[PDB]
């Protein structure tokens, strides 16, 4: 009941008390793991409000007081009243910092309580939403020194008036299926580029076009929107020794925003919560570059540096994996736009884990997720045992909207 | 029950319906996953059923299931349990039995040769002695001049648990660790404890970088003896570069020879606390983890200084530069010296063309993704996009608790 976790690297053992406060499940049981696995009422609602109210209290220092018995009163009236019931912003901006804080394959939390809460819970359009997302991709851009933030739109009601953002990101390229048989631009796109193009976007079939906002209101039909061409900031990507690089056309965005997930907190659903911090430059650097479904660059690299390619055992991809990285970090860094590399990320994460475990009792951490997908054993996270439980309030995947939505 | 996972480079989905015949449990519960723990005398009541579920196994396999003799060898055995309090294994099931130990072994990246296995039945070892003689075989034979074998050698199974045979080594070939007074240490790190140990027991310590430990081996529950094996045994590979020729002068060599040595091998119940099994290296094994982890002998500052990289800011990767040169240096070394090596593309690759055909024919491949995806460039290997279900498979290979805690000392 009570957990320990080992660190190999430095014989570090810390124990693990908050995973009994855990909720939801993780898809694993005595017999099986599935740890690798990508996607594993007012009876009901009121449960959910007192258990988050009852850790907000706490959270205050004023766990069984008055004004907690008040609140925890005040929201079940409104919930066996109204069957829904509407947070306070201190309790909204608490929420959307613990469902950060709760983010078991998040590497960066150790930033989670600074976080800049957008409430849009006032928005009734789709006009209004695109407005928001400017407000927040300008803010947290900030001219490259980027600032975290989440926007949140109006919660779930009866489930036939979500507010959601149909982009997987605020900022993406396109994908397109070529005649050739090829894909030109990002492989990971071209259903979400189809349906921009079924809705009217005027596609440029360029390598790199940022996609529109495909964005729905209260549940309406979702509408198009593009991002001000000026908000969206870019880095060409160059070598700081290969001249050669920048002949290779590459670029990628500064502002990595999610913005099809789903905010829970007391038992609400937030649909609609766009969120972004800043890369890790590995995430561009091996996944957007390196993955051959993806921009799948490997190959032209590696032919650049006359790599002996006629053979796995020379490391040709290996080397050229590296190199690509460099080029990423050095080109954010020229550019001044904020980035990390993966040795600096996961030596944040340990300290972040142990400030977690001395305060709080723990730190949910899903391994799989938060060891950097080249040089591995290399970061102190490879060496550190973690624990995976869900806790609550938490960011939650969601189907699709086009697999949902009725037109 | 079916379960799917998907691969999300290819869109490959495969169904598992092998997971239903796991009996053993994982450390995860619906509440908790576990999956990066790296650890998360039986009586005749609960020996049949095991002995019995382990012959079925065998019988179908061998398309027999429901003969004669599968049910004339459950009532053999019935009668050796409920007379002896324990059975012997034939030595067609002891083959089968090893083999599928190898094949259900999650954490295991080379299974694709699971089929092709030398088995060295040791079961008529008595001596310490006797042990290392058996050793000795094994490491020549699984040598072969460098074009390495895969094989198990396997001694007398646990009785009472006070006579167990067990090999005190973690593998049986690794260098000695000394912790000096200034406490840096000399050689690898690893084995400073099981070092120690042999210099308790009378070994002289060359006291050297790269000192082949000796063998430290207890038979039948007796205190454990210290044996040399035969230089001329120890295949060892000095490590180049193919482009740096300062490279060879860090005075790096490693073993050709991995065989761990430390596993339980449970079959049908039965308990073989001294099985060692040998294959051949993974490139980054070494050239990762055994050169370039801090705890190990951490060479990774060494080789970015020869390489003049720019080391005052992580964010140039220098450490990621050394590293790849060091792994190239690894695969070289050992292919110009005719060594079997495997690099970590090779060996990723022939694991899910496996883990495919395991699915196919199977109806599963138990895989622990935390160990099988290798410890540089992760996601450049298909292992690192590939769903894995982990669940426990008998026969097996388990851990257990380290010799020197558990002995008890006869004088
Ligand atoms: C401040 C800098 C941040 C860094 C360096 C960072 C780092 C990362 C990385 C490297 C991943 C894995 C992404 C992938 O492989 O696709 C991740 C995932 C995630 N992060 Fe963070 N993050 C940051 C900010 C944030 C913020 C502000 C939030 C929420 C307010 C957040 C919540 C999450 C969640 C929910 C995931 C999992 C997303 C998914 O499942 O696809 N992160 N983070
Ligand atoms: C034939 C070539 C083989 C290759 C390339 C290979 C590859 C590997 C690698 C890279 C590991 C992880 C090692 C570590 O990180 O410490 C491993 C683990 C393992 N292998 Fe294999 N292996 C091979 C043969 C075998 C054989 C012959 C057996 C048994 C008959 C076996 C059983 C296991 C087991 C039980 C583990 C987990 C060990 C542990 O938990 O420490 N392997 N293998
Ligand atoms: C199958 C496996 O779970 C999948 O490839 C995961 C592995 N680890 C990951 N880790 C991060 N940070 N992001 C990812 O997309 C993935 N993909
Ligand atoms: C904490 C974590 O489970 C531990 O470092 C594991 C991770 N994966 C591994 N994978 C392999 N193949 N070998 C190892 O020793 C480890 N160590
Ligand atoms: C967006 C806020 C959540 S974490 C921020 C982040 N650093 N990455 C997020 C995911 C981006 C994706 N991996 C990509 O490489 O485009
Ligand atoms: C021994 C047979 C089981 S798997 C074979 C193998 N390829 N490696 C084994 C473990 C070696 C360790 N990683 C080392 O670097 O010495
Ligand atoms: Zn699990």
């Amino acid at each position: 009941r009570f957990l320990k976790v080992k660190n190999w690297e430095t014989d570090v053992v810390l124990t693990d008390t908050l995973h009994l406060k855990s909720t939801l499940e993780t898809g694993c049981t005595e017999h099986i793991c599935m740890g690798s696995i990508m996607l594993p009422t007012k009876d009901q609602l009121f449960p959910l409000a007192k258990e988050f109210l009852d850790q907000y209290y706490s959270s205050i220092k004023r766990f069984g007081s008055k004004a907690h018995m008040d609140r925890l009163e005040e929201v079940n009236k409104e919930i066996e009243s109204t069957s829904t019931y509407q947070l306070k912003d201190t309790e909204l901006i608490y929420g959307a910092k613990h469902a950060w804080r709760n983010a078991s394959r998040c590497v960066g939390r150790i930033q989670w309580s600074k976080l800049q809460v957008f409430d849009a819970r006032d928005c009734t359009t789709a006009h209004g939403m695109f407005n928001y997302i400017c407000n927040h991709v300008k803010y947290a851009t900030n001219k490259g020194n980027l600032r975290s933030a989440i926007t949140i739109f109006p919660q779930r009601t009866d489930g036939k008036h979500d507010f959601r953002v149909w982009n997987s990101q605020l900022i993406r390229y396109a994908g397109y299926k070529q005649p050739d048989g090829s894909t030109l631009g990002d492989p990971a796109n071209v259903q979400f580029t189809e349906i921009c193009i079924q809705q009217g976007w005027k596609a440029p079939r360029g390598r790199f076009d940022v996609l529109p906002l495909l964005l729905q209101a209260n549940g309406n039909d979702p509408e198009l929107f593009q991002i001000p061409p000026e908000l969206v900031l870019e880095v060409p990507i160059r070598h700081p020794k290969f001249d050669w690089f920048k002949d290779l056309g590459l670029k990628w965005y500064g502002l990595p925003a999610v913005s099809n997930m789903l905010l829970e907190i007391g038992g609400l659903e937030f649909s609609a919560c766009p969120f972004s911090g800043w890369y890790m430059g590995t995430e561009i650097g091996v996944r957007d570059y390196c993955d051959n479904s993806r921009y799948n660059i490997l190959e032209e690299v590696a032919k650049k540096m006359d790599l002996d390619m006629r053979k796995t055992s020379s490391l040709w991809k290996d080397q050229a994996l590296v190199e690509i990285n460099i080029a990423v970090l050095y080109s954010f860094q020229s550019d001044k736009v904020t980035i990390v590399d993966h040795h600096s990320a996961t030596e944040s994460f340990i300290k972040h884990m142990e400030n977690e475990y001395r305060c709080r009792g723990g730190c949910p951490a899903d391994w799989v997720w938060i060891v950097p997908p080249m040089s591995g054993s290399i970061t102190p996270v490879f060496h550190q045992e973690m624990l995976n439980y869900r806790l609550t309030p938490s960011f939650e995947y969601q189907p699709d909207p086009w697999n949902t939505h009725v037109w």
